[PDB]
């Protein structure tokens, strides 16, 4: 029983952080293999950061001015490559702790855990979601440049983000492991901004779902919705619209419950014209939308509490 | 910016994790030196020194990864069992045990079958519980908390209440609360607000630019525990009033001042405002947390 927003084990990656230095600017990097990762703004000089031209700023840099710091360890960069807007510093030792790992890209309404860092070693862990506006509610300070998001399904750590920039509503920015912004995004200090930010739907369902789960059923009601009538009424509220893929990702959890996606629905609706009248849902007086529906699988037991 | 529920980093405490199995029983121990710590009901109105004395060391199956390691005795501690190991752990790390008071915080890095499955940041209730999640198997994993490069392990996970809240041991297995590790009818007492939990918090929601709850006022501290009294929040002391103290410079907020905001939102509520994305008085962030979170700490 219980409800938590729970990060994976950040052993895995702590293993792979790493400080790099260029000049005045520290931040951090991922090392794997025989390369260390990093976001392409450490060769900036913060007057470069309006208009940089990171090829030109490159070419003018060797090995030799790139200073990666593993502990208590200098390595020694042998090559550097820019791809997108992460740079790549071959370096001559592969990290022995390095795990087994994928790069992979994200959607919103993902989640993953943030192994935040300052100087290449980490600070704490928490979970974060891909909001529907491609940033992230995260909680970095200046130097966390370079902490990664992942997920570690099966004992594989699946990397999804590296962090880049606060934007000025205090929300952040950042790219998958292939340099890629997510957003329209880019690491230039041109006037930029978030998008309006919506609700994930189907995470609020899913966690609606947790909580029948753990035996609290207060919320539901007698009446079903259509697909479209529940978007109509979704919409009204900053609310994604809910997708037939996603009534279709629910299954499992319509199945262990016995409530139907569409019932589920019109439950949800029902909240966002009632509100929740002094009741909490899992120890909250919002409606949840930072867990999907593989988060609640994964967390929840398999036996609903009737 | 921006203001989370952090937990410490775990991977100190992942190379510590092993799976322990005594009969049909099977569930988590903190292998630390050549010792394995697991809860005593692994051996199960149980004699806990009744069961024990039957049991062999062959009976006890330690599990660390993929290697079995060998069982050269066993004790018990209070309702902690002790198995020596004949292999130190390799990756034991700077580690004490200590023992926590009410709502202080620590990290949970829940375990099945030897295996961490996640990490969460928690707060020891003032009825001595803990809103943990928990599944079957979970009993074992532990919670703990870092300062600069040692572990200070301050919980082991027992038992689920009947409310879904939990219980368990420091890592000497004394009990946090009144509970036992036995199955009888047992209850979490009537919870309370941890109130300098809040008072911190409030003091990160200002720190984070949400001021809307600041007002001309202050209060004395007996007028404010009238008030914390009629809601159900734990009394503040003048301990706690110092340990606000650097929030309260950086700030400059009192934090008799913070209190009147907060006996405010108690007789108010919060109009259909949110404090940090939150509609609900946040207790679980001490003020240690809050001056952690908001200058970048690293372990
Ligand atoms: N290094 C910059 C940044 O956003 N850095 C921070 C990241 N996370 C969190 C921060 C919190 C406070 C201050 C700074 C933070 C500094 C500001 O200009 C830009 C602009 C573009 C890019 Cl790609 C990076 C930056
Ligand atoms: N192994 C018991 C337990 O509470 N174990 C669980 C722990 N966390 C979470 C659980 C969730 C569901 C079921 C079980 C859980 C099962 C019930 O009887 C006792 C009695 C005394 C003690 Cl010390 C332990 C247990």
């Amino acid at each position: 029983s219980g409800f938590r927003k729970m990060a994976f084990p950040s052993g895995k990656v702590e293993g792979c952080m790493v400080q790099v230095t260029c000049g005045t600017t520290t931040l951090n990097g991922l090392w794997l293999d025989d390369v260390v990762y990093c976001p392409r703004h450490v060769i900036c000089t913060s007057e470069d950061m309006l208009n940089p031209n990171y090829e030109d700023l490159l070419i003018r840099k060797s090995n030799h001015n790139f200073l990666v710091q593993a502990g208590n360890v200098q390595l020694r960069v042998i090559g550097h490559s820019m791809q997108n807007c992460v740079l790549k510093l071959k370096v001559d030792t592969a990290n022995p702790k390095t795990p087994k790992y994928k790069f992979v890209r994200i959607q919103p309404g993902q989640t993953f855990s943030v192994l935040a860092c300052y100087n290449g070693s980490p600070s704490g862990v928490y979970q974060c979601a891909m909001r529907p506006n491609f940033t992230i509610k995260g909680s970095f300070l200046n130097g966390s440049c370079g902490s990664v998001g992942f997920n570690i399904d099966y004992d594989c750590v699946s990397f999804c983000y590296m962090h880049h920039m606060e934007l000025p509503t205090g929300v952040h920015a950042g790219t998958d492991l292939e340099g890629n912004f997510y957003g329209p995004f880019v690491d230039r200090q041109t006037a930029q901004a978030a998008g309006t930010d919506t609700t994930i739907t189907v995470n609020v369902l899913a966690w609606l779902y947790a909580a029948v789960i753990n035996g609290d059923r207060w919320f539901l009601n007698r009446f079903t919705t259509t697909l479209n009538d529940f978007n109509l009424v979704a919409m009204k509220y900053n609310y994604e619209p809910l997708t037939q893929d996603h009534v279709d990702i629910l299954g499992p959890l319509s199945a262990q419950t016995g409530i139907a996606v569409l019932d589920m629905c019109a439950s949800l609706k029902e909240l966002l014209q009632n509100g929740m009248n002094g009741r909490t849902i899992l120890g909250s007086a919002l409606l949840e939308d930072e867990f999907t529906p593989f988060d609640v699988v994964r967390q929840c037991s398999g036996v609903t509490f009737q």
